[PDB]
């Protein structure tokens, strides 16, 4: 259905590897939204037309308040256009740059929102695999929305920064839902500390740190946080808590908010 002439394009919202995302308004209804614009050539060269379909299939059909809606799509001679829900307060990545580190209640709140959203996804055998702060968007209430479903896959199943990926994944092995639990632990640490726990100056060093699960806490991280993170960041996937154990963890319950 949709054509480019249906939209007034405005301000650029962000760039990814593939997406060049703009603010946009639909002329008839004046509906503000975001258009994610991708180049067919690029997609063709990098060979990710599958990721495009998954992203469209998965994301058009989920419905949860902490997951970003994709409303539709259309294409040009030259480009593909995804019609997305607009997240007006930007990324958790920009929040963290601006704030440096989050206190325990913002952190806990975000983890709660992530863990419900992921609970919902996993309910449908969907694993996201790319839960990074630049793909975590903020709605008008400051509520966290998971975006960028191009990496998602039905579970189980067999590029850029490695920081959020678990051992089983950077090493090739089979993985399932528990990937998203490891990433939740990396996010929890990053929110509190301000850098992810396996950060390094090189990919190869990072790879080592993840496979050795080589991380330490600064002094200011508290015992309840250390406990949640240590549990999520276990090498062995089967040893990572389910999402309900996360949601009930005394540190989450002590520090997070309800809707
Ligand atoms: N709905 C939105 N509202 C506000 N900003 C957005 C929205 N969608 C994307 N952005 C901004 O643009 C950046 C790129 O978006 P996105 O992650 O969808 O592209 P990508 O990472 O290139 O995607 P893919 O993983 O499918 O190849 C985001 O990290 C974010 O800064
Ligand atoms: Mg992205």
């Amino acid at each position: 259905q949709w054509a480019l002439e249906d939209f007034e394009i405005g301000r650029p919202l962000g760039k990814g590897k593939f997406g060049n995302v703009y603010l946009a308004r639909e002329k008839q209804s004046k509906f503000i939204l975001a258009l994610k614009v991708l180049f067919k050539a690029q997609l063709e060269k990098a060979g990710v037309e599958h990721q495009l379909r998954r992203e469209v299939e998965i994301q058009s059909h989920l419905r949860h308040p902490n997951i970003l809606r994709l409303y539709g799509y259309f294409h040009d001679a030259t480009r593909v256009y995804l019609i997305l829900e607009y997240a007006p307060l930007g990324t958790v990545y920009r929040e963290l740059q601006k704030l440096s580190k989050f206190d325990e209640q913002r952190t806990a709140t975000y983890i709660t929102e992530l863990a419900n959203a992921l609970s919902y996804c996993h309910s449908k055998r969907v694993i996201h695999r790319d839960i990074k702060p630049e793909n975590l968007l903020l709605g008008s209430a400051g509520e966290l929305k998971i975006a960028d479903f191009g990496w998602s896959v039905h579970a189980p199943s067999s590029c850029g920064t490695l920081d959020y990926l678990p051992p089983e994944m950077i090493e090739g092995r089979m993985h399932d839902e528990k990937v998203d639990l490891w990433s939740l632990g990396v996010l929890c640490y990053e929110f509190l500390v301000g850098k992810p726990p396996f950060e390094a100056n090189t990919y190869q060093e990072t790879y080592k740190r993840i496979s050795r699960v080589e991380f330490t806490f600064p002094d200011f991280v508290t015992e309840g946080a250390r406990d949640l993170i240590s549990r999520l960041l276990k090498h062995n996937p089967s040893q990572r808590p389910m999402l309900r154990e996360v949601l009930e963890h005394p540190w989450i319950t002590a520090n997070s908010s309800k809707p």
